[PDB]
């Protein structure tokens, strides 16, 4: 239940191959999400090709995302949720309260999953990822 934000091109977590995976759930009316994104963007460009995948999955409209990336473009893939039960969708990522923003780091081949509590920034991402690699 994921597609490219523009193309509506079907997508899935199954396409992500790195040992560590970072999923950010967000939306364009989220001021906190919007604050964190340029930091995630800059962090991401300085990671090695093989080491991590990052996606920002928008619980928002193709229209609203388009406008946002116009002003705040990021270095990582942006997809869009296409389903009807948003609460249930977030739950599968460990987001039980159903709140945004929400960023979670995983090493899927190992089942390891940890939400990033506190500000998502360069030091936060680096530490979380290093912890996940170690699993």
């Amino acid at each position: 239940e994921l597609a490219g934000w523009k193309d509506n091109t079907p997508q899935s977590l199954q396409s992500l191959k790195a040992p560590v995976r970072i999923v950010n759930l967000w939306a364009t009316w989220c001021g906190p999400c919007r604050k964190e994104m340029p930091a995630m963007s800059k962090w991401y460009k300085a990671q090695k090709k093989g080491s991590v995948d990052m996606v920002g999955i928008a619980l928002d409209t193709s229209d609203n995302i388009g406008n946002f990336l116009k002003q705040t473009p990021v270095s990582y893939p942006i997809w869009r949720y296409t389903g009807a039960n948003s609460r249930n969708f977030m739950k599968t990522y460990g987001n039980t309260v159903g709140v945004l923003p929400f960023t979670v780091v995983e090493a899927p081949k190992c089942g390891y999953r940890q939400t990033i509590t506190g500000e998502v920034n360069e030091k936060s991402l680096t530490d979380a990822v290093k912890l996940a690699h170690s699993k």
